[PDB]
């Protein structure tokens, strides 16, 4: 009989795996990527979901929909829905109190709920899982982040069914993270674990509670607006200023020369959670000028301080509101691409008194993981 998938349904990027022969497949795309981004975009010919949506951005912001996760389940007046709103090139349109993204789409007008945008992510993780597997897909397991109320897993599991999938259950991310871990297998007894999730742009502080297999949510913290994409932004203004500094320039008001420059710096940070320095070479940056230069870890460190720092405070709370000692939690893990940062992982262990960190599984893949194992029970 046909095996049910564990989704990880993103706000930036969606990930599928499935619980095969006592092991899990965390399946890759037709690109070969094993994420892919919670992106569609419609076209004057066509709609296209994940890295060929993402892909064509610039060149169509107003039809490119993104954040879908960031609306689901939320009322129009709701004061999050208006203030994101501000910072979206897509239209967002009220009916009856209840958010629509307005978008051109083959010559027409078209208005879609967050859940229907959604949907055509989980159509795309769906079908990714179907050209692996040989055989359709029905049955899934889709998470969701612990502090989401009834109406946003209600409108969750209505984009796994406008999808075509039947939504067994809808569970927590830190839930599936533990899950992945076994922390769940330890059996009778209590047993405390926080959960520690810095992806692409949000950031999650969860405390759990774990005796004889069975979960309890007992404090959740955090920041939705703290990511990977601000330790690109304090990277993006450390070498604007410098390029000023050198050919006395400003390159911020050319929207390629901006691109650029973005893309170059997210690679760099990236080099520097394995190497202490990392070089940035852009031909023809603005102004028919090379732009040839270096960073070091430290001052990388240095321009993002704040940012890293600022991570123990939801930390602090979460233990604060689960009314436990720092000594109190048994494990501790580590979600998201972020947590990759050396830095991000000396400041949570000098917290937690220099302890050990669950962090061998995939950061990007162990709540897929803990999913796909969750869906094959
Ligand atoms: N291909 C691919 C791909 C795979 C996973 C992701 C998810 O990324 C979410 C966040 O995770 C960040 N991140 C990631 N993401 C994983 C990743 C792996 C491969 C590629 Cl090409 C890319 Cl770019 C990203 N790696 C990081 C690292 N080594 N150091 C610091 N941050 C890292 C990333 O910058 C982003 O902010 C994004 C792209």
């Amino acid at each position: 009989k046909a095996a049910a998938i564990g989704i990880d349904l993103g706000t930036t990027y969606s990930c599928v795996g499935v619980f095969q022969h006592g092991k899990v497949e965390i399946i890759a795309n037709d690109q070969g990527n094993r994420t892919t981004p919670s992106y569609v975009a419609f076209t004057d010919t066509e709609r296209l979901i994940g890295d060929a949506a993402k892909n064509q951005v610039a060149l169509n912001p107003q039809n490119t929909v993104f954040d879908a996760k960031r609306l689901i389940g939320r009322k129009f007046g709701d004061p999050v829905v208006q203030s994101d709103m501000k910072h979206w090139p897509f239209q967002v349109i009220n009916d009856g109190d209840k958010p629509k993204v307005q978008v051109s789409y083959k010559g027409d007008t078209k208005a879609f709920y967050p859940e229907e945008i959604s949907s055509m992510v989980l159509t795309k993780m769906k079908e990714i899982a179907e050209a692996y597997l040989g055989y359709p897909v029905t049955n899934a397991v889709i998470t969701v982040p612990a502090y989401f109320n009834d109406s946003q897993r209600q409108a969750t599991k209505d984009a796994g069914v406008i999808a075509g999938l039947n939504v067994l259950r809808i569970i927590n991310e830190p839930t599936a993270a533990a899950i992945a871990y076994g922390l769940d297998r330890t059996g009778k007894g209590e047993r405390n674990v926080l959960i520690f999730d810095l992806g692409g742009g949000t950031f999650d502080v969860s405390i759990l509670t774990i005796d004889d297999g069975i979960f309890e949510v007992k404090a959740t913290a955090g920041d939705t607006h703290l990511g990977g994409e601000d330790f690109d932004n304090r990277l993006v203004n450390h070498f604007v200023e410098e390029f000023k500094r050198k050919h006395k320039k400003d390159i911020s008001q050319n929207k390629r020369a901006v691109r650029r420059l973005r893309t170059a710096c997210e690679r760099a940070k990236r080099t520097l959670s394995s190497s202490t320095q990392a070089s940035l070479e852009i031909d023809s940056l603005f102004e028919g000028i090379d732009f040839y230069t270096s960073i070091t870890r430290a001052r990388f460190e240095e321009l993002c301080s704040d940012l890293f720092r600022s991570t123990l405070e939801p930390v602090e709370k979460a233990l604060r509101d689960a009314k436990l000692d720092k000594a109190q939690i048994h494990d501790l893990v580590l979600v998201g691409g972020s947590t990759r940062i050396p830095k991000v992982q000396k400041l949570l262990q000098d917290f937690f008194n220099g302890r050990d960190l669950n962090k061998s599984i995939n950061p990007d893949e162990a709540v897929a993981y803990g999913a796909a194992v969750q869906a094959a029970i």
